[PDB]
């Protein structure tokens, strides 16, 4: 049905190809996934937002699951690498953050979580748009399907079984910091190394800042107690509006962590514009 054009990427869920519909000529991103889900997934075809990748078609044939997505040429990881020596201009960082919060507020309003946000899942086009892609919906929908931990919320790493929309805010805060500084904020290589990198920067959490943290499934009283280091070291250049918003995105307590909807009203976005990136395809 399709002419494979190139392999776009991997991820231990499946493989993604750029492909051309043999009959219509549409170029699409084709996701092959080896194996109540089929129904609720398919609902997403008609649930759409400018800052979410469009799921064109869902095809369950054989012992595999094919997902046909709209194709975009670039992602934020590639753009950030290409911008490492210059840095992404603040107005574009701001526009991207704003759009991603719009995308999250939409899918959170429909009670859909992403769960696995990372730069390489954020697609961008020549028109200044950025879109949520590669949702981690396998577990949530119950599909019978090396992992990056750098953007995982602390409640996930501490074994919370029933985590909330707040996990996506945490991940987006880590990406925000990375656009600003051009370095991953918390590049852990194990679940405990990820946790300890977070603690070394934001302080070991306790019941004062995060009620109930000490009762969490993987919390150990033996965790080292790091002081919180001053937040001025975290994303240095960024102005106080940006730092303020980031600090609310990185609150330990998911109940205190800012929502996508409230973050859209933060003063950091008072002068928000939509610049156009300069993309080499
Ligand atoms: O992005 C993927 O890879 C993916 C995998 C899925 O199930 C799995 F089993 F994992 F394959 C299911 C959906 C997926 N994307 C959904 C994108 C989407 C369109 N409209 C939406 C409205 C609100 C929230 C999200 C969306």
């Amino acid at each position: 049905n399709f002419q494979k054009v190139e392999k776009i990427g991997e991820g231990t869920y499946g493989v993604v190809y750029k492909a051309r519909n043999k009959l219509t000529g549409e170029v699409v991103a084709l996701k092959k996934i080896r194996l109540t889900a089929i129904r609720e997934i398919s609902l997403l075809k008609e649930l759409n937002h400018p800052n979410i990748v469009k799921l064109l078609d869902v095809i369950h044939t054989e012992n595999k699951l094919y997902l046909v997505f709209e194709f975009l040429h670039q992602d934020l990881k590639k753009f950030m690498d290409a911008s490492a020596l210059t840095g992404i201009p603040l107005p574009l960082i701001k526009s991207y953050l704003f759009q991603l919060l719009q995308g999250l507020a939409f899918c959170h309003s429909h009670r859909v979580l992403h769960r696995d946000l990372k730069p390489q899942n954020l697609l961008i086009n020549t028109e200044g748009a950025i879109k949520l892609a590669d949702f981690g919906l396998a577990r949530a929908f119950g599909v019978p399907v090396v992992v990056t931990l750098w953007y995982r919320a602390p409640e996930i790493l501490l074994g919370c079984k029933y985590y909330s929309t707040a996990v996506d805010i945490w991940s987006l805060g880590c990406i925000f910091a990375e656009m600003v500084t051009r370095r991953a904020l918390f590049p852990g290589d194990s679940e405990i190394d990820q946790l300890f990198r977070i603690f070394r920067t934001l302080g070991t959490p306790d019941e004062v800042v995060w009620p109930g943290v000490t009762s969490m499934p993987d919390y150990k009283p033996s965790f080292p107690k790091w002081a919180r280091q001053d937040f001025s070291k975290v994303v240095p250049p960024l102005d106080e509006d940006g730092r303020s918003l980031l600090s609310q995105m990185l609150h330990y307590d998911p109940n205190k962590r800012i929502s996508a909807k409230a973050a859209l009203a933060h003063p950091f976005f008072q002068d928000v514009t939509k610049p156009v990136p300069h993309l080499r395809l």
